[PDB]
């Protein structure tokens, strides 16, 4: 299930983020119209692998504002449960300051709406989606919760999908 | 469709053209006890997924080595699919193969694993990974343009394997 199609719009969403500067920010998808967008879940914050994605994500966020990309992450968690989070270390474990926002979805419809909620648990997969500067989505990745997300592969296809987009250009 | 992390991949039973060149009717419960890459590819004779489907067969060796089976699949017919593979790799074509390509004329994989594009009958290029139990552990999927890296596919297999296992000393 989900309404997260490809070549459709991708659904939208409103939701409270922890910002790059610290502070929250209610955002929507629709507030990155004219960018590619970088959504990805992971399932629950405090946790040993997450971080890692989140971190590498966060280090090379550059490499995606340079390919006019943002990169935004998300959990069920609670924004506070993301601030405390971000407000802890990385020597002490935690996040350390991020570069990118990072999305609550305490009610789980983002979860639902993007097909990727693990209904027997309450938490999310390891979704990730690339939707373009008009709002479509371009592709889907699904992992299981054991195994992590490549940076170089997201960036990868970023790339390739901006270079299509040159082809017979829909206008 | 029916494709879900967690759950049993959707089986199927379909006619592929195999490495030998000769049809062979396979279903992937066939391949239970390995684990099993399935990508689909949209048509035949294209120009983006000539690319893929060799990188996959190029590179077969390498998914051996972890006990993985490559399976290409598209909705062209099996016969479309060999003409394709006999076609002289200098005039265009696909060459000899070493993974099997399964035909899907009906559309009922690809509308099971979640991939066709309803307003054109093809599939997009979905790819998936299903453990050696027949649960699928990934999903991939691609809009018509862009193609998929082998690389990236047996650093997925291989984590997944390793994440499966973890002697006590
Ligand atoms: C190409 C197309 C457009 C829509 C469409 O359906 C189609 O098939 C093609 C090939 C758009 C996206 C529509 C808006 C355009 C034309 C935009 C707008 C404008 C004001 N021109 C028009 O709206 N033309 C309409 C009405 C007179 C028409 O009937 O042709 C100025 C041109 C401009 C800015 C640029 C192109 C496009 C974005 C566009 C192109």
């Amino acid at each position: 299930s989900g309404n997260a199609k490809i070549g459709h719009p991708a659904p939208n969403f409103k939701a409270t983020a922890v910002m790059p500067d610290g502070q929250f920010k209610d955002i929507s998808l629709s507030d990155y119209k004219g960018k590619y967008v970088v959504f990805f879940f992971y399932p629950l914050d405090f946790t040993f692998v997450s971080p890692t994605e989140i971190i590498a994500f966060s280090d090379r966020a550059e490499e995606f504002k340079k390919l006019n990309c943002q990169v935004i992450g998300a959990s069920v968690d609670s924004h506070f449960s993301h601030l405390a989070w971000v407000n802890t270390p990385k020597k002490q474990g935690g996040l350390g300051p991020m570069n990118i926002p990072l999305v609550s979805d305490p009610k789980r419809t983002i979860a639902q709406d993007y097909g990727v909620l693990k209904a027997d648990e309450g938490i999310s997969f390891r979704g990730l989606f690339i939707i373009d500067d008009k709002g479509i989505l371009r592709q889907i990745t699904v992992n299981d919760l054991p195994v992590g997300r490549s940076v170089d592969e997201t960036l990868r296809l970023v790339q390739a999908f901006q270079f299509t987009d040159k082809h017979g250009e829909v206008c």
